[PDB]
């Protein structure tokens, strides 16, 4: 049934798949967050909906952040009132503003990380390119790659209209990448802006009101390879086990559609709930497999910020420390949510923290850690990672 | 630098990553190529553009299609006047069409694959659901795996608005899921609908209107696994070789953009021109990896993305290929036109039986070794080197 086998024509690596190197990006304009209800009921021209701005001033408050990051300026919106209306034709504006902005906030980022792995450019073999943030064809994959100036044979993966548990996915895509190529270095980038989202609130829509009080912007990039090259490459943290869950009862937790008035944002089930309900299970699974046991407290922890409530319902649910999320949460002060590019920031500020602190190991001390993505199916992506070893 | 290395923690596979499986499907809606222009005029309020009517005869006089299949059919199209024009706000309704149907007819096709296969669906362990039509959030990975009922742990890839060359990519990602993990069966499904493009004609976008006469509906599924169970799995087609190219100086031939009109369509450059100087050296590269320092283009069997009819035929000149190298090519162009990134499926699945219909040594029309071709914005070109399997 079968000719003859041969040898595998496309060799394959014989390591795991290994993260060489992060570069982040964001938007220059801050804003905090404690004062931004004043100002996006400025902007929307909404100051009479009095009671529905004390709501959302409780929202700010309540968020976990501090600050974030966007493309959106005072002028910018000024400029497009069909944008600061709540339900107005934009999605042509919006569409202008990302499919040019995600791959130069990507290139940014990339950029970094290129210049930290140290290698030529002409060194990456594959590009990832991950956002939620407006669709174009040809995609912010090959315009990353004209960006950058890649060669003109990478192989590339686009992936469109993905959402928060997506830097999860890049994760498990990357590492089957790397580890069935023997030389392949992968450029993986999370890339998302609020230009598709950012609407004037409504008294009828309070989970889209929600969504204008996390979501910020930035970009993350990360080259992943296998068989590091010792004393060139410098290795940070090794992905060894993935797995894919949509969560029992979660049907209709998160909707997100691209419309004629651009991305729209639906809550309909108790997400935070639901993860805090399922994490125990999958998280349990996949140790048996890595492992078959070190403790929830024994690992470090890189947990998508979908919100506060995420974070601390599983926190108590799981009875962790509260170290484990600190990392997690110190992204979320410092960004807001930033879907897919989250976790790559997340393990970012990790290994620098580590570092920085003198501690053992890449992940804060451990040789074990979790990387976890939560979105739309609901979704829940599980990375487990181990780290290495330092001064 | 590191720590102490230990076994890979989740199996990798040996052999090559395999199809076990097709199956296809498209919406009921048949339309006849030759008096399309009259349907199509008419429904569109266009009768009076009486010399852009006979272009658009002579485009699909010369498409080499004889029949496409649509989700639109005539009270479809009424029901929305907005998507029978040329440029009026549709994107909505276009949206509500694409985001149901897209995974409905993906899910006939890869019922028909499953079945096929003959092994229980919950040993799939990965899906690749590709599309050029619409998005939602969750995906139409999602929406498939629910209306599977597949596992709740499959490992999803989710590929939107990729365009024609997509077919290729679905292959070489397929390639890594498969050979990278032991046990791996993955369904992987193509589905396009023209909800999203179709619009009315303009006497000054023939770019627009030369979509309107190729672009069809259909979807394909597969599926792709390594080291297949002897006696139980049957395998079809390997995987040995994969390549990606932005063909030289392509900036801007094939553009396509999602907008409150819909998906529009934009040809700026000689594409088949564009694929035919090019293709020559693609493939010499890609035959000098997995053959050496090689069996002659006459000598392998073809599967290349039918775009349109001339660029089959400036890659059968230009290469000087015997005619019979782009028949099944041309065969499925003809009974359902471009399909997207769903074609080249639909011309592999072609290609196995009439292989075994006419009893011939391999599923490759009786050639080893093969390729699968798709063609699009980039200009991409993405290259597959296949091996057949033998046949009693
Ligand atoms: C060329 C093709 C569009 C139609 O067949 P054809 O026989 O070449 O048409 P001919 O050139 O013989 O006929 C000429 C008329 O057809 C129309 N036409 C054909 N291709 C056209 C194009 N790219 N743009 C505009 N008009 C076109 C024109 O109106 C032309 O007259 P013009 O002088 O007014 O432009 C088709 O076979 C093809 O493959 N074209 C490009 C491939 C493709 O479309 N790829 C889709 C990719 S995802
Ligand atoms: O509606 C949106 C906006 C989007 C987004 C966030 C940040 C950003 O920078 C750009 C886009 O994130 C999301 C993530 C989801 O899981 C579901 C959603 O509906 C959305
Ligand atoms: O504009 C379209 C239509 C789309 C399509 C075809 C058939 C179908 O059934 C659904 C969608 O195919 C494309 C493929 C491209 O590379 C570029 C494009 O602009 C388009």
């Amino acid at each position: 049934a079968t000719f003859p086998p041969c040898a595998r024509k496309m060799e394959r690596a014989d390591g795991p798949a290994t993260v060489l190197a992060i570069g982040t990006a964001n938007p220059p304009n801050v804003f905090d967050q404690s004062t931004y209800p004043d100002f996006y009921f400025n902007i929307t021209n909404s100051n009479h909906m009095t009671d529905l701005k004390t709501k959302f001033q409780r929202m700010c408050d309540k968020s976990g952040i501090t600050k974030r990051y966007m493309y959106l300026n005072e002028e910018i919106l000024k400029a497009n009132p069909n944008m600061c209306a709540y339900w107005e034709k934009s999605l042509d504006v919006r569409q202008d503003m990302v499919v040019v902005e995600v791959p130069k906030l990507g290139k940014e980022a990339a950029t970094k990380a290129i210049k930290e792995w140290g290698q030529p450019k002409s060194k990456i073999t594959h590009v990832v390119f991950c956002t939620t943030s407006g669709v174009d064809m040809p995609g912010a994959d090959w315009a990353l790659t004209k960006l950058l100036g890649l060669r003109p044979s990478v192989k590339r993966l686009m992936m469109y209209q993905q959402g928060c548990f997506a830097g999860g996915t890049v994760m498990r895509v990357a590492k089957d990448l790397a580890e069935n190529n023997k030389g392949a270095r992968v450029l993986v980038v999370c890339s998302e802006l609020t230009a598709v989202t950012f609407r004037g609130p409504s008294e009828t829509h309070l989970d889209s009101l929600v969504g204008q009080a996390l979501f910020g912007d930035g970009a993350s990039a990360i080259i992943v390879g296998a068989d590091p090259i010792p004393e060139v490459e410098r290795p940070w943290f090794e992905i060894h086990y993935v797995a894919s869950n949509i969560l029992p009862d979660s049907d209709g937790a998160i909707d997100g559609h691209l419309r004629e008035v651009g991305l729209t944002f639906h809550l309909m089930k108790d997400v935070p709930g639901i993860i805090s309900k399922n994490i125990g299970t999958v998280l349990k699974d996949a140790f048996e497999k890595v492992f078959g046991v070190p403790s929830y407290n024994d690992v470090f922890w890189i947990a998508h910020p979908g919100g506060p409530a995420i974070l601390d319902q599983v926190e108590q649910k799981l009875q962790l420390k509260t170290e484990k999320m600190a990392a997690s949460r110190q992204v979320l002060s410092d960004y807001g949510n930033m879907s897919s590019a989250c976790v790559l920031f997340i393990m970012d500020h990790l290994r620098k923290k580590s570092v920085e602190q003198k501690l053992a190991t890449s992940g804060e001390g451990y040789e074990w850690g979790l990387l976890l993505g939560f979105g739309p199916g609901l979704t829940c992506e599980t990375v487990v990672l181990r780290s290495v070893p330092l001064a």
